[PDB]
């Protein structure tokens, strides 16, 4: 089975964060302190600003910006760098909606990007796999609850936005977007571990829950121009998804139908599948080749259990064809999270960068 | 010599039936065969029982933490938190009342393995002799585990599931581990021979620790609920106190001593004899272990005192500050709580419940 693609969201581009001369002056006035008895910390940090703010888009990647996040949770801790406070210096970001530069004097916004970049990171990994095996899916599902983890604490512990491309609304769409994908992901999984049908309906039932969301966010006029250009391209793809994981909810619930030997039922979620395919199709005018093989391997099998399960009850069972609004709707089983993050979990930062600073 | 320290016990656990509910929920939920897990099931079952007898040493650390990051992975499988389908009755032994307390959420039973394994690494802590540099690291290093422990708890339960974890005590805890973590890293960094300054500072911060303790301590909240430990514990934390404040002046002593400040050196020698004689007598009762350490410190400071007073009297003549005049020294924080991450791949081995879902 030709699996879906996933989208995945682009880092931001790091200006510049001299922090150096702020740490040194609080270092003589504070601490009384030859202000040069830190160059080599100094140096270290930036050193790993640098490997940060340029992080090899890998998984070893994201340890790296992990590393650097807890390193500047300790400076804080150390010298006073956030908003109003006494060694406060510019952190320069680029906006990823706009290009634009976007500054504030504050350390809380550069862990902020590098905590979003973290995020974004963990959707690309989770989105460039192939979802080939078991294990891949499983990998991916936990990338894009990490995604999801990473966004949910920006958008709990930084309510006030330093920038569009991280407020609340748009936080809130890519949570809902990579919970999404992580529940198609585990769906992708419960097929091949063969579970009952009626889960598999359960868990794709979810999958369009979660995706109903990220789409309310992306038809919001709003928050789409607050997106611009990509607004279209997402869009179009979580629309023609919610359809197409519709229509495997209720092939499955066909399949349970069949294995309950009840051919009328059968022949009326077979048929809500079909329809809610073709709508799917309708939507993916235009889309990639990878979006148009899932389609056409998922129509010839929706379309061989639909005239199959016809035949057998127009010529044997000859059993009515429930309304669909007589059947219990399928209620979706959740089964992803966001994944917590710890910033300053010494096992991911290592050594206190500043520890001699007391 | 070096001074006794503190420990906690560990509590008692009671029953934790997660079984029936297990396959109860598969029955119902994944429509399977309600006995397809039962190799998962024993797992947990004797991985449990082997971390509520835990042995009291360092591969017990391992057990506490392989459980407790097992429960996470079948708490995001199975639903048995407060108020969920699947939750059952998870049984206690409250420490001070050494009553039962219950409740049917599977955060109590991971809150309660978190307390043990704080409580353990302070046991562990407690029991070396800090001989040699190599036991003042390891018995740091326990004592910062057993402060991340108990913060992770405050932290992440702010309605305390019983007293013995409420906020106010946990934070009690913290001190009192942070307090004995520094105080590790004071001898250290005497044998290491650092600059008289900076172990002047690092003495103060140990004092700042068990102030914070202490206060703690004489809240008649917590009076009642440790009844006499918080006795046992008060005048052990008050003495200490007045030590290392002691034993923070001697040294500022010392470095008055080394920037030619001859009257300064006598004004922080004969404040360090003060502290002492003060935590002497708040030492009253205290076993051989605490008297030898004082009345080492006492023949130390005693004769760098006679040696300051005598050459400041015959030979430099400088005036002697005033106690208040003395500037006031500022504690360097080189210990702070370490955190567990519960579901760290390297504690947990492999997902017992990876077939699930």
């Amino acid at each position: 089975v030709p699996r879906m693609p996933m989208i995945w969201l682009d880092l931001k581009e790091a200006g510049d964060f001299h922090f150096q001369p702020a740490v040194k002056k609080f270092v003589l006035k504070n601490y009384g302190e030859n202000p040069e008895a830190y160059n080599e910390e100094l140096k270290k940090l930036e050193l790993l600003r640098q490997n940060a703010v340029r992080v090899p888009r890998d998984f070893e990647g994201c340890s790296v910006l992990r590393k650097y996040l807890g390193q500047l949770h300790y400076l804080q801790s150390r010298v006073p760098m956030g908003s109003g406070q006494e060694a406060a210096v510019p952190v320069t970001w680029t906006e990823i909606f706009s290009g634009k530069s976007v500054a504030h004097e504050d350390i809380k916004y550069e862990q902020a990007c590098i905590l979003y970049n973290l995020g974004a990171l963990h959707s690309m990994l989770g989105a460039m796999d192939k979802r080939v095996s078991e294990e891949g899916m499983k990998v991916s599902c936990t990338h894009f609850q990490c995604a999801a983890g990473a966004f949910a604490y920006l958008r709990e512990h930084f309510p006030q936005a330093y920038s569009v491309d991280m407020s609340r609304q748009i936080l809130t769409l890519n949570v809902n977007l990579m919970l999404g994908q992580a529940q198609e992901c585990l769906l992708e999984k419960s097929m091949l571990d063969n579970r009952k049908s009626f889960l598999v309906a359960r868990i794709s039932a979810q999958v369009v829950d979660y995706y109903k969301e990220a789409c309310r966010a992306l038809e919001n006029p709003d928050t789409a121009s607050l997106l611009g250009r990509i607004q279209k391209d997402w869009k179009k793809l979580v629309q023609m998804k919610i359809y197409y994981f519709a229509a495997v909810a209720h092939l499955h619930m066909g399949k349970q139908a069949e294995e309950q030997q009840k051919f009328g039922e059968r022949v009326a979620y077979f048929q809500s599948a079909l329809d809610k395919l073709n709508e799917a199709i309708k939507l993916a005018k235009g889309q990639p080749d990878t979006v148009q093989d899932a389609l056409r391997f998922t129509m010839d099998v929706i379309g061989g259990k639909y005239n199959s399960a016809k035949k057998d009850n127009d010529f044997i069972y000859h059993e009515a064809v429930p309304a669909l609004d007589t059947l219990q709707p399928v209620k979706g089983a959740p089964l992803v999270k966001p994944l917590p993050v710890n910033p300053t979990d010494p096992a991911v930062t290592g050594p206190d960068i500043f520890a001699k600073l007391v």
